[PDB]
């Protein structure tokens, strides 16, 4: 409260962190669905059925120019893309199976470098 502060946490390197976890989420060989934004113009029902698009392109361009405040409204962008996969993506899917394995794969990155 106001005069009394918890002990500094040190975020001096989280922009890193989340740009080398965003590079390996890039090259990981599941990520192709998830790489650029959805065609909205050429993939029908996307548009009004997902409110906030998101992909790689748009979580790195947002990460190059300030636009994200801490490492969670990062961590929040990522898990949109594979939350916005499962919405309109069956499990038994290509799509679907990528979606599921790179939510695992980011979310092990995460522990593994901030908890």
């Amino acid at each position: 409260s106001m005069s009394v502060k918890k002990p500094k946490r040190d975020d001096s390197k989280d922009l890193a962190l989340c740009s080398m976890i965003l590079t390996e989420m890039e090259t990981h060989e599941d990520a192709w669905p998830f790489l650029l934004p959805v065609n909205l113009k050429l993939v029908p029902g996307y548009k009004k059925v997902i409110k906030k698009p998101m992909d790689f392109s748009t979580i790195r361009e947002k990460l190059s120019s300030g636009q994200y405040p801490n490492l969670e409204t990062f961590a929040l962008d990522v898990r949109l893309v594979f939350d916005n996969c499962e919405t309109f993506n069956e499990d038994d899917s290509d799509i679907g199976r990528a979606g599921h394995n790179m939510r695992k794969y980011f979310e092990k990155k995460w522990t593994d470098t901030f908890k």
